[PDB]
């Protein structure tokens, strides 16, 4: 089955560049019924929104608040704030209104194109949340399958161990530029059931070890795998004699003050040989205007495996599926088009790159580019590589004006994508109550994976560190004032910092 990671696990890998917020914090549990106080208080300010946008408003007139702390601090508050996710959303609008009054005077074109501010990452937050059900439903399935293919194709030919460079590969940068005779072999291997794997002559003991993994480990999640520098590998050559087979060993070779790392060749290991896995820089080398067709080809090759797979996951990421409608992709597309309206702002171009710039370049282009953010999978700089041309292709997919390989495909998802946030104006409007009740329900679905205590001990130090900024901020808030919440705030910073001399001191 897809190896998809536990929702937890994705929110955890996306929202922070954290064990902390999964588990239940280990704190004394003397004055634990002393920090649940001072945390529910804190509570009660941080789900005020008089308190909340004066709160964030005020942290980021700051000139040492650094935009990882601004981050940091919008997917604290997505996290403490998902049980609430309705009076998250609206907390998120308003500044977001905020956001775009503010950018009033420069081109309506460079909005949220960037993530320089908490509203940017509580947006790309939102959207993470709400297109987790897309993955799990929908696209997770092509995704995976593009992945599988990809790997395949690549493992068709050479790798280079050191440079990473093959001989498919959709990235012009990587490929093997050089011409080395490389035929497959069968290795009947064994583990301590004798299974058989595919290799390449030119594969070092590592990249066996790793294609040999591969097949052991097929139904187990990526984390659960032994590693190549774990295992060992064993030839049986005859009856009296065996070999472990190692990357460096005495029979290496040296060659022009550089040393080869041993093949599958270097041993001459025959064809179908019986091999046995078990338990236990630049001084050394393997294989070491316009572009020729002998390359040309091999790049043509790679792409038009692939198209098949590659096709099917746009369509599934930019159209909508009968069965289940994108009430949220919906419902934010909406607010910026009654957004644009208000202020005199009909240019068709402005209001794509709005929709652009808040939903497939927010979200997408980075989960193109991160699969390990969706399944417990390898990562590879070569797989990063090709991964890096095709999120290019969908990043230019949702323009309106290396990059050859693809230049066909383009003006096709370009339609796609019109066609798309055509579908999503043509669907039926939810309202409010609708798409509230929806919020409500995902929130009461994940109410007791995610640690909000820990969550808001993290913000609390925000507060702390900008103490005396937050009740000027406050009391220069005629609401804020008037309803006591410099006074509340207040009482909370001295309930705190009882509690935690009383746990740590």
């Amino acid at each position: 089955g897809i190896p998809f990671l536990e929702y937890k696990h994705f929110v955890t890998r996306t929202f922070f560049p954290t064990h902390p917020l999964l588990g239940e914090w280990n704190i004394p549990e003397h004055c634990r019924p002393s920090m649940e106080e001072g945390i529910s208080l804190f509570s009660s300010l941080l789900n005020n929104k008089h308190f909340l946008i004066v709160f964030v408003h005020a942290l980021e007139q700051q000139k040492d608040f650094a935009v990882r702390d601004r981050c940091s601090l919008a997917s604290l508050l997505t996290i403490a704030l998902h049980g609430k996710l309705e009076y998250y959303t609206s907390i998120m609008k308003e500044l977001l209104v905020d956001l775009i009054d503010a950018s009033a005077a420069k081109n309506p074109k460079l909005m949220l194109r960037r993530t320089e501010s908490v509203v940017e990452k509580m947006l790309t937050n939102w959207m993470s949340i709400c297109m987790y059900g897309c993955l799990r439903e929908t696209v997770g399935e092509p995704f995976f399958l593009l992945l599988c293919a990809i790997k395949q194709q690549i493992n068709k030919g050479s790798i280079d161990a050191i440079t990473g460079k093959a001989r498919y590969t959709l990235n012009e940068e990587w490929l093997l530029r050089e011409n080395i005779e490389a035929k497959p072999r069968n290795l009947n291997v064994s583990f301590q059931d004798s299974l058989s794997v595919r290799a390449m002559d030119t594969d070092t003991l590592t990249q066996v070890k790793e294609k040999i993994l591969e097949a052991f480990c097929k139904n187990v999640p990526y984390s659960q795998w032994p590693r190549a520098e774990d295992v060992d590998l064993e030839w049986f050559a005859s009856s009296t004699q065996s070999y472990v087979l190692r990357d460096l060993d005495d029979t290496s070779v040296v060659e022009d003050g550089r040393k080869k790392l041993n093949t599958l060749a270097h041993y001459k290991i025959p064809e179908g040989a019986s091999l046995a896995m078990s338990l236990t820089t630049e001084k050394y080398f393997h294989l070491v205007k316009v572009l020729p067709e002998i390359y040309l080809t091999r790049l043509l090759s790679t792409k038009g495996t692939l198209q098949k797979f590659l096709d099917d996951l746009f369509k599934a990421i930019l159209s909508i599926r009968e069965d289940k409608p994108p009430l949220a992709v919906k419902y934010f597309f909406d607010f910026l088009e009654e957004q644009a309206e208000k202020r005199g702002i009909s240019d068709p171009d402005t209001l794509h790159i709005w929709k652009t710039n808040s939903l497939p370049l927010r979200f997408w282009v980075n989960i193109l580019k991160n699969p390990q953010f969706v399944f417990d999978i390898e990562k590879t700089d070569h797989i990063d590589a090709c991964l890096s041309v095709i999120a290019q292709a969908f990043i230019d997919a949702c323009s309106i004006s290396n990059k050859l390989l693809y230049a066909k495909e383009i003006p096709e998802y370009r339609k796609t994508v019109q066609r798309y946030y055509k579908q999503i104006q043509d669907m039926t409007p939810l309202s409010e109550q609708e798409m509230n009740a929806h919020l409500a329900e995902e929130s009461r679905k994940y109410q007791n994976e995610f640690n909000t205590n820990v969550a808001m001990a993290e913000i609390y130090k925000y507060a702390k560190r900008y103490r005396p900024q937050i009740m000027a901020a406050l009391e220069a808030n005629p609401t804020a004032r008037r309803t006591q919440l410099q006074h509340k705030f207040e009482q909370v910073v001295a309930l705190m910092e009882n509690n935690i001399y009383e746990c740590y001191s």
